């Protein structure tokens, strides 16, 4: 089905995001749900490559609407779509993402999405049918996931997220619907729900123009971050389990590879190579 | 797809229920959340009708299980599954629904799901289609609905529940998520959207002797029963809106039929017609 294809550009353009996220049950009676949250940007969401069976999302923030370049952007998680495919990295725990090879028949008519950090490191690896039935468009797929900022700046109780994803493509944009399992992994042990989320992430499709500065500033600084990926691929094509390191000399890589310039491409990849454990 | 009803088929047996709502986002931002319900209890599924585009399941709960036969055992909602199906009764408001057609375009290789309530009468209808892909057995759809009595005995602050409904399938059982609006429909102002939940229903399968006091009532009850369906069909193959009166002489429907006997058929399809306006 080629409706898979123009589903996941359906995700690109300008969006005005309203974040929410709201708790909701727990293993324990003696739990304290915390407070709802809510937040808002202006994202802009680029194609960065589009290859037979491979479609690359880049979104991008626009954090301050009157100025110029990238002091005015801030990099976000990016969004691959690979169909087909056998072999994903998936989250453990801390900074571990361990290699995963699919059996190739369940993978029929699948699509993975890796969704990848700001830094292009990976994130979360999950695969699924995309469904063009009842007037719907969705996609649904369940991976475990470091913890969010909103998250970690918050609490301790736990260290995966474990989430339940579905991308639906809508009217006024698509919503990325979250039924999220906070988990405690110990080594040795079975996981422990400590408690449970409900998301809803709508983006509502503006204008383009209104996402100017940053497609001005991918214009520029794309090729930089084309070889930020072909590092961590050559990592990820070796299909071993993946270590990275969070700070080196109190330094995170992508407040380093932001102070590059677009052509110190040899630069950016040396730089991933210093956070890669391996 | 065959799977289809198979599938449908899934949803019976005997389980042990747990029923789970979180009330999550509303658009008042000053609004406070109610406190999480969650209940348990102990249920049979059975298949009542199957007919080769028709498969309707009856639910009944087991309040008692040291009891004997009709005082042990409390009737649960019936969902009745139509193939292709372009006639519909859905809720507007206050005892009201509303017949709607469907172009039968639209319901190719769907299902509908009319839910009825204890004294048979409808509830909520939808329909949808299910998927049997990524290992998942699942169907989803959206239908406005009575209040519940989880939420009527405790809140006036809404008069319609805005339903998607999923039904999966699944190793332990079956699943019953759902993501519901609370909706003021109104005079004065309009739809208001108070609330927001979340529901997660877990059956999970268990021993069927668990369920027999139940299997034993339906096979002595279930004419009478058959027979309020009778009623509540004629009425609604008639393609016309349904007004319910909820009480008459301060008596619901439900508990009459429930202060009757098996052999006592006539009367019941009379006392249903007395509560159809």
């Amino acid at each position: 089905d080629k409706r898979d294809i123009t589903a996941i550009k359906n995700m690109a353009g300008c969006y005005e995001v309203s974040f929410n996220f709201s708790e909701t049950f727990s293993p324990n009676k003696e739990y304290k749900k915390k407070d709802n949250y809510h937040s808002k940007a202006l994202e802009w969401v680029a194609v960065v490559e589009e290859q037979p069976n491979k479609i690359a999302l880049q979104h991008l923030l626009v954090v301050n609407p009157k100025g110029e370049g990238k002091n005015a952007i801030v990099k976000h998680w990016r969004q691959d779509w690979l169909y087909e495919n056998t072999d994903l990295y998936v989250f453990n725990k801390e900074n571990h993402w361990k290699y995963k090879s699919l059996n190739p028949k369940q993978v029929k008519g699948q699509w993975t999405q890796i969704v990848y950090q700001v830094d292009d490191a990976p994130r979360y690896s999950g695969s699924g049918t995309w469904i063009h039935l009842d007037e719907k468009t969705f996609w649904e797929s369940t991976a475990d996931a470091p913890l969010p900022r909103r998250e970690y700046t918050t609490r301790t109780d736990y260290n995966v997220l474990n989430r339940t994803n579905r991308h639906e493509i809508t009217e006024w944009g698509w919503l990325h619907f979250q039924d999220n399992k906070k988990i405690l992994r110990q080594d040795n042990q079975e996981d422990t729900i400590v408690a449970e989320e409900i998301g809803k992430e709508y983006y509502k499709k503006i204008d383009d123009k209104k996402c100017l500065i940053a497609q001005n500033y991918w214009k520029e600084y794309a090729p930089l971050w084309a070889a930020v990926r072909e590092e961590w691929a050559n990592k990820m094509n070796k299909k071993q389990d993946l270590y990275v390191k969070p700070k080196v000399q109190d330094t995170y890589l992508y407040s380093e590879l932001m102070k590059l310039e677009p052509q110190q491409t040899t630069e950016a990849k040396e730089l991933v190579k210093k956070y890669i454990v391996k």
